[PDB]
């Protein structure tokens, strides 16, 4: 029975998603301070954001190795993501939280979606030493393909099964899960609770307005981080002291998922 | 088949006496000499002042003995990963795709030996054309909590793994001497080797040789990679 909270710092918060290689030092500094002020044992995962998505879109890194022109682009992403992780760890180090960057593209491989972690000793030993192992979204060598992209969500799934955290927190730049896109649609209302029946009901699309199933995908990503016990919270990292309050256990504006899968 | 294993020592790529001081101008030139050589290489680099300064300060070489070392070891880990990012940036600028592989995040150690239980990741990176770059770092130890792996230890592991054609050690000396060059200029230069002489000689066998070249001398590493004879120290014969 661990008392650990597994947190994901989405790339849309720690980075300016619209400006390549832009770091929101201000925001990550406050979030790290909120994590320290909470006094909770945590494990941090962060996304790539602008430190990965801008190049991955131009050279189609997600589709794998098709031409030799993506090799310099793939190497640039891995340098950018490791540089971004340095900026995240620096904020944690300044808050008295010893951590270390663990780049998945240099430790693990991928196979049809699964980020394969065959050796758990380095991460487990670093966690036993008090140095928080920080995994992040990265370009990872694939087996059936040349390279593949791992997201912060997938790094969260691996550490979730490895350490069995008591709570999972998703830190995004929005108030939570909505019935549509708030940055586009305004008629959408935040979804407060996410369960299995709502995930199954999310497959219904009478007017055919969510073809890609974005709401269903975001719901499933939260439920798979939940047990019969463990809960998952999607909180706005741009709201000052909101993550701190969530880590203290008090009620905040967020999206809660429970029940498990 | 024709790969050359090169270690960019911390004495040239950093200012060993000034903490967190990167030699950007020197590293870019060495990377340009690697690109101009046209040879397939696998680059290792040391930590220099990005590790040794804080390591000696907190006795990291002795292992985990007190809680005050854990924040120090994490600071060294961040420094080495930040130094490797600067080294990779110079490699990417020279059209050499490479990626940092921190031994403290991938492997473990036991009795002063770097243990690599999984070779698939670093090999698939080399197969993709993205040169995996290891470096001196603090690594979780199996008996001391943590330990310090050197750039030379990363060279020995990568040598037996990929079986390079040539081993080159890049430092601020012209080669091995009978004494310390900085504190003793009367020392004589050693040309061929058939304590650190056995470290170079154990990485050679049959035709593969191990060289120790001056990275501060412009175009000396380039000429060595081109096969020309330069001022250096070479081990021959094998063990
Ligand atoms: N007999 C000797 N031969 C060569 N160097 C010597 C000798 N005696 C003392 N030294 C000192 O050792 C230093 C060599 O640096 P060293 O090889 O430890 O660093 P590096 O290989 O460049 O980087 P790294 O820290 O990654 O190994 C020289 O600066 C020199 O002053
Ligand atoms: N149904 C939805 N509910 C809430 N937010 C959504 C939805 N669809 C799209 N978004 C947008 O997606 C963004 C998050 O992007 P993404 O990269 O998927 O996650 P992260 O925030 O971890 O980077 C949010 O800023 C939000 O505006
Ligand atoms: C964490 C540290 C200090 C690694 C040092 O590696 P080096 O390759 O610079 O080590 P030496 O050979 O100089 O001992
Ligand atoms: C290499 C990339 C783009 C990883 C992206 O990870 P994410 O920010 O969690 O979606």
């Amino acid at each position: 029975g661990s008392h650990m909270i597994l947190i994901k710092l989405g790339g849309s918060v720690i980075t300016d998603k619209s400006e390549y290689h832009k770091f929101n030092k201000e925001t990550v500094s406050r979030l790290a301070d909120e994590i320290r002020r909470s006094g909770q044992d945590v494990m941090v995962v962060h996304g790539a954001g602008s430190f990965g998505h801008v190049i991955a879109k131009k050279y189609a890194i997600q589709d794998g190795h098709v031409d030799d022109g993506q090799i310099p682009a793939a190497a640039r992403i891995m340098c950018d993501t490791r540089e971004l992780s340095s900026m995240v760890v620096e904020e944690l180090l300044a808050q008295g939280i010893p951590a270390v960057s663990v780049a998945p593209g240099s430790c693990f491989v991928m196979e049809d979606g699964k980020l394969i972690v065959d050796n758990e000793e380095p991460i487990r030993r670093l966690a036993d030493l008090g140095i928080m192992p920080v995994m992040f979204g990265d370009v990872v060598p694939d087996r059936k393909k040349g390279f593949a992209i791992v997201s912060g969500d997938q790094c969260m799934e691996v550490l979730c099964r490895m350490f069995d955290p008591e709570k999972v927190v998703f830190v995004s730049d929005i108030d939570g899960l909505y019935t549509a896109d708030p940055k586009t649609d305004k008629k959408a209302r935040l979804i407060g609770e996410v369960t299995r029946k709502k995930l199954d009901e999310a497959l219904t699309d009478i007017t055919v307005a969510d073809v890609t199933g974005g709401v269903h995908s975001k719901m499933e990503a939260m439920l798979r981080m939940t047990d019969r016990n463990r809960r998952c919270y999607l909180v706005n990292g741009n709201a000052p002291n909101r993550l701190y309050s969530l880590l203290k256990g008090e009620t905040v504006t967020c999206t809660v998922a429970k029940g498990g899968m």
